[PDB]
């Protein structure tokens, strides 16, 4: 019923035999219900708490996901570190399907999402210029390396609202203009409320295809394929990361921990 | 006796046309989303079934952001329609499209801010692409029908939507323009033609150009739109029966982006 | 009894307004077909000017940009007679010569927001107000040359980028919004305020009050931050405010305010 780490994914990122007190739980929060009933478990003594953002069978989309249910139910199990794991498309030749991306920044293109916890009568603006922990992106870079796994260490996320696709004319402006690296649509408002609540959150984002700007562009199809061909990667990734966490993020190296101090109004 | 149509029109009123369509007779549809922007007109042109569907309303009385979009793309589906030809008073981002030009746009941006998106809003996930958005099918006979009318109408062009109704701001302008490269501007395409391609029709939109936007002697009005579009509102008529007369019974799938779009698109 | 009428509007933070200075206090709440204010509105006498203000955020600032009932604000001053209306905004700025404590007066916007009301027109009359100058021109001339005589540092243009908020724009955001979007200043206020008091054919300014550099800069902008230097130039506004308000015209020079008559071309026919 607590938990430290919470991973927010697909389903299957779930392994059942490296976990050991397993437990289902279903939380109830001042939202409505999270994207399903989280999974605890326990790795190597670690708490940890899995929650697949789109539910188990994949059936809600980005733009219908209760970021603030997902978001409050972890918190109030006591999370600390998020792990976010996401299919992302790329934006620039030298970033490959295969690859991994932890990005250090994002551009919100999202039009219709609830974008925050404070909607009054405490107003709050929290500061988002760095908006990854870094002591979390440092850890899985550390990890990516020792397990020999490409994975570029910067990069900024662009956040579509979707469902559909980017249109070509589209892609060459997020890629040209906006000088974006990678492009996905569940990332924002989710960094938004894990910040809000003071969480330690990192995106570990895995490259299924080039966007649009390539040769055969991206379908639902191949995403799901290049995804399963990388699952593994990112179960080993995510295991070996949670066996070095620390309890607590450092709040020196992590710029939400202590994000309301300085962002509410008074 | 059943109510159908392979071919559906969207635009403003007037395009119909009484005494040139046939077998012309009004029908209301209901709809899982609520009630299409009026009620449509089923018409026969040289034995081709028709509907004609003005998405403001036949007052005009509904504006671009309060458009059932769901509505009036799931009412067209379900009365058979394969094919749609969208028209849309545009201003243009460039001098060389002019006021009175006609433009068939091959891309868009979407700048639209708080529209509903998609049919697909669980339990069934669906991610349609839509790196070439319309269906170049439609496109080519359009083009190919406003060349033989002598219509001046470029074959190619990205269309930035907004959120509107205000129309830009000149800095808004001169970064649609001068950042984004869109070539003309309007207010109604999005998410018309996301819905269009998730329900698997061939669409395509004419671009009537009726002003440029902020850069040009006196800046883009409403009247002025309103002027400039009766001017021609006669060129498209013509062009639309033209393109009519001339349609194949299905797209092909082959030159049809999103003909077979859920295919794929499927999580 | 008589009724309630002001031609001069104010919209900003509280500490605006002044018992000292504004003869006539009234505090009044007026009801709108959207629901209420952000707070009653304060209704004054400055040199037989009738003046209301309006704190957008509500006096204990407890309305964040995102959920303020920028409707009902603007008719709610449409409906007192409200004629100009000068906007007070804290803002970040975008570029370094425009610094902490200085003030702007924006000549234009670049709305970059997402889920709010952008119109009073929602059918069935069915309206596009020109903005291409959005801005109230007279009035930011007047502003501009009060601000001169008093000696206020006033940037007299700039390109005001506005965000959805509440959260500050992330680095690359910020870099977008500087290098491409080339925008001088940002705030989480200006749109639709700014759509609705033209679509009310107001004539409307705001006054920029730089509080810090945005994310390129120093150590990035804090809510905190924010709080403590606009109370630095609280101070300053007021004076600008009331040499503003005392020489305004009665009523603005509609060829110096392009949407004092933005419906007679807006509506469709």
């Amino acid at each position: 019923e607590k938990a430290s780490i919470g991973i927010i994914g697909g389903s299957g990122l779930y392994d059942p035999q490296i976990l050991t007190n397993v437990k289902e739980i279903k939380v109830y929060t001042p939202y409505g219900e999270p994207s399903d009933n989280i999974i605890l478990g326990e790795l190597e003594g670690r708490k940890v708490a899995f929650l697949p953002r789109h539910g188990r069978g994949h059936r809600i989309p980005p733009h219908k996901i209760n970021y603030r249910a997902n978001i409050w139910a972890l918190k109030s199990l006591g999370v600390k570190w998020v792990i976010a794991v996401s299919a992302v498309g790329s934006l620039r030749l030298d970033y490959k399907p295969g690859d991994f991306v932890v990005p250090n920044q994002f551009i919100d293109m999202t039009k219709g999402r609830t974008y925050t916890f404070f909607d009054g009568p405490t107003v709050a603006h929290v500061s988002m210029a760095d908006p990854f922990c870094e002591h979390l992106r440092s850890i899985i870079l550390d990890s990516a390396k020792d397990l020999g796994i490409t994975t570029h260490d910067k990069g900024t996320y662009i956040c579509i609202e979707g469902p559909r696709f980017s249109t070509r004319a589209e892609s060459i402006v997020w890629k040209e203009v906006f000088k974006a690296d990678i492009i996905g649509m569940t990332l924002v408002p989710e960094v938004n409320l894990a910040c809000e609540a003071e969480m330690c959150y990192s995106v570990i984002g895995m490259v299924t295809d080039y966007d649009v700007f390539a040769d055969i562009p991206v379908t639902a199809e191949e995403v799901t394929k290049v995804m399963a061909e990388n699952t593994a990667k990112v179960k080993k990734l995510l295991y070996e990361v949670i066996r070095r966490l620390p309890e607590k993020p450092d709040e020196r190296k992590c710029s939400c921990c202590q994000a309301l101090k300085t962002a509410l109004v008074l």
